[PDB]
């Protein structure tokens, strides 16, 4: 209780907020669907888990979309200053993106600082993710220099972490816009409804995005068009192809569409046709090639039978439940679980062709063994496989070294033949 | 890349935004049903098609409703000024309504100007529509005088054209309020649902309207009552009888 002078980083925050009173500002607000983000993010994180990678977040995706939008609408990167007593527009060389990092200090008081990712307009998603994680990592270890806090041209803030719906923030001198990301959650009139009922209707989740801009150099129409572009990108085919390409995921991304009525051919019939398609033709998209190579003059077969659009199903059916007739030893299942099992059995490192066989007992024997999966081997077994691989490669290298010119027809490239025959 | 002085109409826009920093402002937001607008607008446009007339828009209807609301709550038309070094309230003679016209120029850069429809408080819907279309028509042909840009008392803006949900705009010196009209569309939690399912439930479409006002001369209660009146008019029997009678 009482009065106490402001000292330190807090004094600097206070002075800058006072300076910011000389910027005329306006704000725009827009709400956007968020279902396709949830779906496609899950697909990327499944790939990283098998390759013992990390995990991407929603801020990463929205960050990258924001960069693409600023490239499409360059006026959002400009600023204002008075130089030699004349009004002036400032057009920077690069897009440097400022992240609001909330970091506790040694004392035990939280402070907010803005660090920059630099030269962002010449990056793909892989490069962007690396730069992001670099800044975050060095912040925790306390290894940020003074250069990292200089040259910001546009900023991003995330009040939706706590659960705020949207905000109207302050703009600091030297920039033209600041973007805010709100909560990704059901509206509050639906927060007591059942999952079953929401699934029937087709209700999705939101994200609300704001734009606060300096009105001396940016007009309202530009700000609106900026937010319209961001909305389009997060539901766009070409945008998710870039991200999937860069993270090396072998599947087609989930697409955006309206929910369709259960009329004509029933939806249970359509799920059974999808099961039959994977059992018959799933080998056409399996991960069986060690190289990332497609031979230029060979025809590529049609494999449109393996996407859920051709069977009149949609993202809105993934959490609904269906009759599957004993598939997986169950009478009932969700479309999410069906797709998961089919992909694990027919699209990983083993591809199988067996549906052309005429006898029913043969087909059933193979089908049962391929859908159970490969059993986990013991440690002794694993070491035995390593001994055989070593023998193969070592023998080849010995002959190479001692007899150079002599013809031997090597097995290098195909050393797994020795453990297969064994 | 680099620095360049601001010249022309852009310099004027910059100077006015700097002057506007000396107005204390607050904002109110309200959402309104929009189903009856869609229905009744369709009925009016069917009549015009058979009589080889034109077509009315949503801005025309909301514009007329806004005028009726200002008549019901006259305080929304007042402004503030310091004259002979004393604070003063200014009560105008007429309601002059400013339209935000986005017009491209010869160079190829968009600029925003505000033109006025004058003496609006003595007009019916037929007269209002004519005056509106007059200003728009002359703007495209490049035949607006200097008198058309003077004497605005209250303004209207439409960020919902692009699809923005709502905005918080700036107020310029000499006025007391500015009204903003947002997107007329389903909320984003329903943008992937089927038509069949929405029809069963009974889900309608929205419109969000804002009010930004000078707090030295207008209080919050007045601003709220203004928006409540606009909400009532757009769903009112007597309001749609006037429009149908006139067309």
């Amino acid at each position: 209780p009482g009065q106490t002078p402001i000292r330190g980083i807090f004094k600097s925050i206070a002075k800058n907020m006072d300076i910011s009173l000389e910027i005329p500002t306006a704000t725009s607000v827009r709400d956007m669907p968020a279902r396709l983000m949830f779906e496609n993010r899950a697909m990327v994180n499944d790939q990283l888990k098998r390759t013992r990678g990390g995990k991407i977040s929603f801020t990463h995706i929205i960050g990258y979309a924001m960069v693409k939008a600023v490239m499409a609408h360059p006026d959002m990167n400009n600023s204002y200053d008075v130089i030699d007593g004349k009004p002036t527009l400032i057009v920077p060389e690069h897009i440097n993106l400022g992240l609001a990092i909330d970091l506790p200090q040694k004392d035990g008081s939280r402070a907010l600082v803005v660090a920059a990712i630099k030269e962002t307009e010449k990056m793909n998603f892989s490069e962007f993710l690396a730069a992001y994680e670099d800044i975050v990592a060095r912040s925790r270890k306390g290894k940020l220099t003074m250069d990292d806090y200089q040259g910001v041209t546009v900023s991003l803030t995330n009040p939706g972490g706590i659960g705020t719906r949207h905000s109207v923030p302050r703009l600091t001198k030297g920039q033209g816009t600041i973007i805010g990301v709100g909560s990704m959650d059901y509206p509050a009139e639906f927060q007591g409804a059942s999952e079953d009922r929401l699934a029937e209707l087709g209700v999705g989740k939101l994200v609300t995005i704001t734009s606060t801009y300096d009105h001396r150099v940016i007009q309202g129409a530009v700000s609106g068009e900026f937010l319209r572009t961001m909305s389009r990108l997060l539901t766009d085919d070409s945008f998710w192809d870039e991200i999937f390409d860069a993270m090396n995921v072998p599947y087609t991304p989930m697409r955006w569409a309206q929910d369709v009525p259960n009329t004509g051919v029933d939806k249970n019939t359509r799920v059974m046709q999808l099961i039959e398609a994977y059992r018959s033709r799933g080998h056409l998209i399996a991960d069986t090639n060690p190289l990332s190579w497609v031979q230029p003059g060979m025809p590529v077969p049609d494999h449109r039978d393996l996407d859920i659009e051709t069977h009149n199903l949609t993202i809105w059916d993934l959490d609904r439940t269906f009759n599957v007739g004993g598939f997986g030893g169950k009478e009932t299942m969700t479309l999410r679980e069906v797709l998961s099992r089919l992909r694990a059995a027919y699209t990983l490192k083993v591809g199988s062709e067996y549906t052309h066989i005429l006898d029913r007992d043969e087909r059933t024997w193979l089908q049962d063994r391929l859908e159970a999966g490969m059993p986990k081997p013991t440690q002794a077994e694993q070491k035995y496989i390593l001994q055989k691989l070593n023998a193969a490669e070592a023998f080849e290298n010995f002959l190479q070294t001692k007899y150079v010119g002599q013809k031997r027809f090597s097995l290098e490239g195909a050393e797994a033949l020795i453990p297969l025959m064994d």
